[PDB]
């Protein structure tokens, strides 16, 4: 059920139906658009595995460094696809000076870097070897592999740590955050939608919302990059005013960028009233940010119920909680000065803090825990929030001491219905009250 064996398989059920779609802005400004089926997907993932198959052994590493487009996806995929631990990252940055890359490269130690032409030269600087392989100058598309002793760890995630990654932990992360998308559904997709997503490849749940999602959910999806988003934000809101049904994901940030350099000519003729669903990342959120947006575009017949708060982790790559699924979210004041002391009391007024509402989840697991005991909180007092489940990493790569001070938090004297243990510990100050968790930041 790992990624390579989810292509395989729809490889086989639905051959010539389109599957990834990166729209290029690069060279036309209105974007063209870059289709593989999934059989031709398919394809592309087997031969870049088979020439990687050349270099080292089952559970090397093979590094990802190429700019967002249908090069890395296919590098990613050809990666699994070979028994390889895939390690996306982006291409170098920071100039010949910079030495980011240079200590992830040395921490990771991979037989070979999947690039592309346009960023060879940058890949080539920082390697001081691993073999260098240029996937769009290969025969991607010229018309059997061992898949026994592949790696449990199917990639390596860095920001210089590795949090390490499963088959297992990257399957569950789906299916909670599909169940974040139509919670209504069991968290599949109805006829004719399509994932929207610009999120970067490298890290902050790209990877996972725009290529592991799709392929495990057999859906298609309509990328682009982040550049391109920033260079005319308004392309996010053409995607989901596109002819299909679109659910997209997106920082609040991105919501207050595309509301004020959208203008009314560039939604002319666009229709936004299909949308499904749009997850809102927690991280900086802005209360009033989701509601602008919900209502400048409102005259092109946006749902304000379609925006989703979600919480999610980006350094530990984990799907954690969503808000009530059927309407726009709840928020609820408290009391400032009480909060500031650890306690939260639903004052509401107008010094008051005002948190987003989350149902607490099935899985993960979610437990509020005092940080310096590690004892639980009782409802109403601020600890850290502590998260357990399937879909949380063991930790990081070659790093006992820090994935255990991490990834291994027990709880003491867990209350009934709490696992001992393992708890990552998120970093994140927070409180429940009433089966619903608030996140102070």
């Amino acid at each position: 059920r790992s990624l390579p064996a989810a292509l395989r398989a729809c490889a086989r059920l639905q051959p010539h139906d389109p599957a990834f779609t990166f729209m290029d802005y690069e060279q036309d400004w209105d974007g063209v658009a870059i289709t593989l089926t999934w059989s031709q997907l398919y394809r592309r993932t087997l031969n870049v595995a088979q020439e990687l198959s050349r270099c080292g052994s089952t559970g090397d590493r093979v590094v990802i460094s190429a700019p967002q487009g249908l090069e890395y996806v296919v590098a990613f995929l050809g990666a699994l696809q070979a028994g390889r631990i895939a390690v996306p990252l982006s291409v170098p940055q920071g100039g010949v000076t910079d030495e980011r890359s240079d200590s992830v490269l040395s921490d990771s130690s991979p037989v070979a870097i999947l690039t592309t032409s346009s960023a060879v030269d940058d890949v080539v600087q920082h390697v001081a070897p691993p073999s260098i392989i240029e996937v769009d100058l290969l025969d991607l598309d010229a018309p059997t592999f061992k898949e026994d002793e592949y790696p449990s760890t199917a990639y390596l995630q860095y920001t210089p740590a590795g949090v390490v990654m499963s088959h297992q932990n990257v399957r569950v992360n789906f299916e909670q955050l599909m169940s974040g998308y139509f919670a209504d559904t069991d968290g599949i997709p109805p006829p004719n939608s399509a994932l929207v997503s610009w999120l970067p490849f490298y890290h902050d749940m790209g990877l996972v919302i725009g290529i592991c999602a799709p392929i495990l959910g057999g859906y298609p999806a309509v990328l682009t990059s982040p550049v391109s988003f920033l260079q005319r934000p308004a392309r996010w809101m053409h995607l989901m005013a596109s002819d299909f049904h679109a659910f997209s994901a997106a920082p609040n940030f991105a919501f207050e960028l595309a509301a004020r350099r959208t203008t009314d000519d560039d939604m002319a003729g666009r229709d936004l009233g299909n949308i499904l669903t749009i997850l809102s990342g927690s991280e900086r959120v802005q209360a009033a940010t989701i509601k602008r947006f919900a209502d400048r575009f409102a005259r092109f017949n946006l749902q304000e119920r379609v925006i989703r708060p979600s919480y999610w982790l980006a350094e530990a790559t984990v799907y954690v909680a969503t808000s009530k699924p059927g309407q726009p979210p709840e928020t609820v004041d408290f009391d400032t000065e009480s909060l500031s002391a650890g306690h939260a009391k639903p004052c509401a007024g107008g010094g008051a803090t005002s948190l987003i509402s989350y149902m607490l989840p099935r899985s993960p697991i979610v437990r509020i825990v005092d940080s310096d005991t590690c004892i639980e909180c009782p409802d109403g007092t601020v600890g850290e929030i502590w998260v357990h489940g399937d879909n949380v990493a063991n930790g990081y790569w070659q790093k006992p001491d820090e994935s255990e001070r991490t990834f291994g938090g027990k709880i003491v004297t867990p209350s009934p219905g709490t696992p001992e243990g393992p708890w990552l510990r998120t970093g994140d100050s927070g409180f429940v009250t009433d089966g619903k968790m608030f996140i102070i930041g």
